[PDB]
């Protein structure tokens, strides 16, 4: 299957700032939660989405929300000297993770994978962007100048990338996520942001 990447970035492609949780957004995280958790419901088997994340992202999730509930969590660590729990998967790279997933949630598993999301960080976003299977980007554009030291690795919303990465209509975004979404800029605590969906032909 295809890989989807989900990210909240500023206009200048800034992903993270100097402190922890540089941008505080309860309605925006709720969107992250619903998109990453939305699955169809079948009577004979269980459907779950997978979230792929790097070790720093894993370590950033408050304890009461970790592992991400109702989703299959996979943490990418090379020097795996991480004490992960029971039910949490770990892989050395993204291709190794995909390998483990198709071997684990196969034909005989009662748990079947729905969608696969790459949730960061920037080293994992870099690897995904280079993956033949990445064809969609779920992006939340923050219309603010936050000091960031970490940027998104490809300026996919720029002119330079327009014949490769296309911004879908709002209605296709709503159809993919399975819910109507507010159009235009949303203000949340002095922050203006907008939801977008970009795809690439494979
Ligand atoms: N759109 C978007 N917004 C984000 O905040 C985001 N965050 C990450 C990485 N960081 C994080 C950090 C915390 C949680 C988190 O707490 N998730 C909970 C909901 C928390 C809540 O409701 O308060 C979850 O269950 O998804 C997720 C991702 C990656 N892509 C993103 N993409």
């Amino acid at each position: 299957k295809s890989l989807t990447l989900i990210v909240a970035l500023t206009t200048s492609y800034g992903i993270g700032r100097s402190n922890s949780l540089p941008w505080k957004l309860k309605k925006e995280i709720s969107y992250f939660k619903r998109v990453t958790s939305f699955v169809p419901t079948f009577d004979s088997f269980e459907s779950m989405n997978v979230v792929l994340m790097g070790r720093k992202t894993w370590e950033s999730i408050p304890l009461q929300f970790r592992p991400l509930k109702g989703r299959i969590n996979v943490v990418i660590t090379r020097n795996e000297s991480l004490d992960l729990g029971n039910g949490i998967h770990s892989a050395k790279s993204l291709d190794h993770a995909l390998e483990l997933l198709y071997r684990t949630y196969g034909s005989e598993s009662s748990v079947q994978i729905n969608r696969i999301f790459v949730i960061g960080g920037a080293q994992l976003y870099k690897a995904a962007m280079d993956h033949p299977k990445l064809d969609r980007i779920m992006a939340t554009i923050i219309y603010k100048d936050i000091h960031c030291d970490v940027f998104f690795p490809l300026k996919f919303r720029d002119k330079e990338w327009s014949s490769v990465w296309k911004k879908e209509k709002h209605s296709d975004l709503e159809s993919w996520v399975g819910t109507k979404v507010p159009h235009g800029k949303i203000n949340e605590d002095g922050f203006d942001y907008e939801f977008e969906m970009w795809t690439r032909d494979l």
